[PDB]
């Protein structure tokens, strides 16, 4: 289960990098030099790294000292191979960011925030980015009146178009993708699910521009199915990219390795997106527990790929194996994918075997198999065959 | 604070006529006849009355049966005054839609539930109705492997399109509202969210024709803030019915009458649609207690619009405060309200005093003064000021 | 992975007999006669079967039909080798039981509701059971006024003490075990979790004769995990008996099949009953979906014994593989497992290296390793080694 | 509603000192000197503070700066008239603990986490506490192997006797509370729930030395009931302290201050603590959010204080509304604080009209009352009676 580059498995610089401060705690860990962590996730297999701007250039950093922090970066992305796939805005760190970036109430800060932007989105056309993703974790609210949202939307929307503008004027041959998450660090974040994000996108001036870049832990901090919501994406055209890592339940954001949390529905997610064909990078967005040391850190990234790896090839089996194939149609999954009434409204409307004479008990009766069918999906996860 | 029909209020004939079975329990009450309720929801000062169609005419009736319940019933409204603004479709309770109705993987049960649904329609727009919800209640999936979620949205797509193809060509002035639920009784149902729902309808061939339905306990049962869903539903000019109840968090669909629950987001909810003009049914799905005889049927019924009301005066009471008018300017909301932007891209990107020589520490160092706001609320909502 | 009925697999009449009633549909499964139970689960493998009053004997039965019914149960035992290790008292169901049983509002109710069980305690010892399990889903309430808890723990220690005397005077060899649930069908259930249950215990006159009864999918409604509540109800000697099932986080009570839901718990939860010795049954309270026809309940019974087996023999692994005994060491297990001051209080006190000398830096420093040791565990449940 | 100091009402030295450092942000204010905190609380009209080890005396300070600022802090309570009630130690801030303090698995870190308990527990008696808190908030796990919760039970219980026996052979007059919390830091903690604390302690040496500190939020955290959790704490006499604040449901620890959140869930609080007589201290364990400036951190710090106020205000005029009165007789609440079977088990027993001639229909058809009541609660809330 040896990961190549061609697998496309990316990191964040910020995942390895993490510290270790959380909300009740100081840092376990020193702090990672961005081109150590290009070289050892090159040597762990990875095929290319993501960053936010200040992960890569210190926030406040003069001219000079920015183009030496990316030169630095750019030679060891040359001596290493890897690529840059994405690139985001950190608009949550900094105290002014407190209320928001694109959706302050302060009309400077929201003016600032789309200047921060902009400027990055120039060094990930730069450095090779396709895709920019925006998470806006300080767009939301602790209180009911803090936030109107119908105006808060219109900043955001507003914010949005005037980057599809620019990347537009300027020819840029890169695309965005919004990261929702429910809560946490504001006590609402707006555009909370994978449907929300979806919802908003349909309103912005240009849409083919913008998809969403859903993560595993987030859809499940609202109790949602991941899958689910994944597979609602695929099916607008709107998976642009994707961030894989572990959560156990409701609770604060865990950022777990990918395969742990819940492992069925990592099967069924890795299952979905090889049978749909999905291209993009298998980005992990994941921490390292603040208990490791730096061998567990690499340890903890080595793990993310390896369970992706395993996943993938028990998906497979499941779905090459002759006793599934047979037990899907005993399930009528092949009926699902069939159309309704292809044959037209009209034609419904006087079908008398669709009502008048429908025998509502004898298909009552019939059983829908499907214990059996995940009861072989159980042994082709587990090897129990 | 009495309610008089023009406050809008609206009951399902399944509120206040639920007998009490629940997964562990037989049912505590006998049925109520549907002329009674009409007769004792009118004289409590509600405006009209909703149904599914197995509601009002037992399942498998006779055309000659049919008849004679309507005829009883509309006895009943012209004799009351009583309206009925909404209609919608059981497609959950019996077991030949086990595994859904649209979406069921059976060919035929789900040619059945468009016919059931069609006729229904007629009987709606004979009524009176202007809206027509349906809730897919049994639309969704225990297991991952019993239901292709691309393929079942392709089929949740054809019914609803075929739906606006035959009010479309019938010349009928209705319009459909999509319920969302995230899961019960299905595992998970599909199209979970506002959002999801928001999402799907902007794929359908005649978007104008379909907006949502939102319940607050649903969204409560995904952890989600209902009143910030409500405005995302507003954004979109899709709001076409709304639910009320209560949910104390994340557990099974208690259906509480309004105000129960969520207290503080029930006033923030009756702010948000009293500031924005909703002028459609305030409609209780509620399920009196199982506890509760005849007598507290009705007082309960009485309660969700008594909260309703006392909300309505207290957040009314809340926006005409000068102290709370200069509390909204003392945290900008007046300056969210007015564009980042409006000098346009390229000014802004001239701006110096946008990035070059933004005082970001100034900015920082601001205090939004949300909490004086937000005790302002409280004051308000308690009545002590 | 074959069953045999030493691995002491029990299922109770009602949930391989649930005929699919939720609260939005109706049965989709005839009812299933207990002596047709008794003898499909002998053939699949079990030990045995345990019951509710009301499963056994119809509600209102006479003492003639009460004696056939027992007669043809213990001739279908007698036949198939079944023993009937549990059994337990429906306090749910019929609508007097609407406010609780042994804390019901009403006094005569709460008599009534103990008679009631002391008849059952009866027919079980009668039948062989060693443990009678209390579920008391009924107790609880939906508004705050409605109970005052104090009084309503009063009342609940109160039976359980009376229960106590009785089998104590009648000579019984009976012990008593409470399973605890947070909610559904009440708002909120008395004694919800695996701790205030133990914690209740240790105020009952006769602490002995109660542990607890504690059920996966259950403390999963409150977001807990499963292993660390056993691990409390363990070392405090109080594991009488246990249920098995699954659930897939904080919503309404699935029970479905052991191994669904959760699985990384159902493997920590199979880990630690092994090691610790637990010599009680494993006892499955679930129901086969609703969607499934008969032959759909025997698979998901099936299911239910095969995924323990199977989980049993990959933590066997785990345990017995040299590379995670060294991994266990390398995080120090085998320190937690040694006393932190045997040498005493003063001698602690005195010693300058646990705090004047100690070297907090160097302490802090040293990895845990535990992502090493986790990936070892998810590699022995995949069958990846 | 203005707060004195024989309101009882105090404050944690790290609750409107939090600097607003976050997970994803960096701080929003400038540290507070612990003297100006003394100073500004009491002028609000709290009566007392309480502190962490090191909110105190900054970790690592020689035992000369120890003495000054312990002097400073002294002169300060002198000065305005502030007590504090309750002191507690830090074991979660140091990397030193990243894997718990009484049970980290390192057995030395073990050690160290008893001396610098102890060493708190002597300046807490000499600053005049009266309860001595510990949350283990590291105590716990991120995966299954990691930590043997049956060890970690044992080296907790081993931790707390000997601080029993150390409080004992010094002849102090403190008591310990524990404050138990489901998760966050760590992914699950030990003791999780009130609940678990309580069956916990009685396993102790001496187990009349502890008793619970119980938060509104952490027990919120696992969707439980917290005026329910607190009612069980009572009834055991083990409500030795307990922590107010407010949360939004199943998510991270928000800390909102108190009279937030779940309001309903207040007013239930306040009714039983003043009903109970429960004569210890209001503490607020909150965070002023890091939307705020200083003033914001006064103003949400007097809302605490002030909706206890107005909520003991409505309790109270609840409770002595004759018509309240007769409501609870309606629902028979004075029959519930009446013995189920006074007359004894044999008297039981023998009573036909408990069982052979009880009509359990009639007493079926017999409401609760239970909506009625609760309105009544809802209306005195909102001041609309
Ligand atoms: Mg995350
Ligand atoms: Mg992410
Ligand atoms: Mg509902
Ligand atoms: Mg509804
Ligand atoms: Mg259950
Ligand atoms: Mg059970
Ligand atoms: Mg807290
Ligand atoms: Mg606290």
């Amino acid at each position: 289960y040896q990961p190549t580059p061609e697998d496309r498995f990316t990191f964040g610089l910020w995942t390895v990098g993490w510290q270790g401060r959380d909300p009740f705690g100081d840092a376990t860990r020193r702090a990672l030099d961005p081109v150590e962590s290009v070289r050892r996730l090159a040597e762990l297999g990875a095929h290319g790294v993501t960053f936010h701007d200040d992960d890569l250039i210190p926030f406040g950093s003069s001219d000079s000292e920015r183009e030496e922090h990316v030169k630095r970066f750019r030679q060891a992305l040359d001596d290493t191979g890897m690529k840059v796939p994405m690139a985001t805005t950190n608009l949550f760190t900094h105290p002014v960011f407190k209320d928001g970036g694109f959706t302050a109430n302060d009309r400077d800060v929201r003016r600032y925030a789309l200047r921060k932007t902009i400027r990055n989105i120039d060094l990930a056309v730069e450095l090779g980015a396709e895709t920019y993703v925006a998470w806006g974790g300080r767009e939301g609210a602790e209180s009911g009146g803090a936030k109107d949202v119908r105006d808060a939307l219109d900043r955001m929307k507003e914010a949005f178009d005037l980057l599809g503008e620019y990347v537009t004027s300027q020819g840029y041959d890169i695309r965005f993708a919004i990261e929702p998450k429910p809560n946490e660090p504001r006590g609402d974040i707006l555009l909370p699910t994978v449907g929300h994000a979806l919802a908003f996108i349909e309103r912005l001036e240009r849409p083919e521009l913008y998809g969403v870049n859903p993560e595993v832990g987030h859809e499940q901090m609202a109790g949602l199915n991941f899958p689910h919501g994944i597979a609602q994406a695929l099916w607008a055209g709107k998976l642009f990219h994707i961030d894989l890592n572990g959560q156990n339940g409701i609770k604060y954001d865990q950022d777990l390795r990918f395969g742990a949390g819940d492992l069925r529905a990592a099967f069924w997610l890795v299952d979905l997106l090889e049978s749909a064909g999905y291209s993009g990078p298998r980005h992990f967005d994941f921490k390292p527990p603040r208990t490791e040391d730096f061998d567990g850190v690499w340890a903890s990234a080595a793990g993310c790929m390896r369970n992706y790896l395993i996943l993938k090839e028990r998906a497979a089996a499941f779905r090459a194996d002759p006793e599934v194939q047979e037990a899907l149609r005993a399930s009528r999954l092949d009926e699902l994918a069939r159309p309704t009434a292809a044959d037209g409204l009209q034609a419904l409307l006087d079908d008398r075997s669709a009502f008048e004479e429908f025998d509502v008990d004898a298909a009552a009766a019939r059983g829908m198999a499907f214990e059996r069918l995940d009861q072989l999906a159980m042994d082709h996860l587990l090897g129990a065959r």
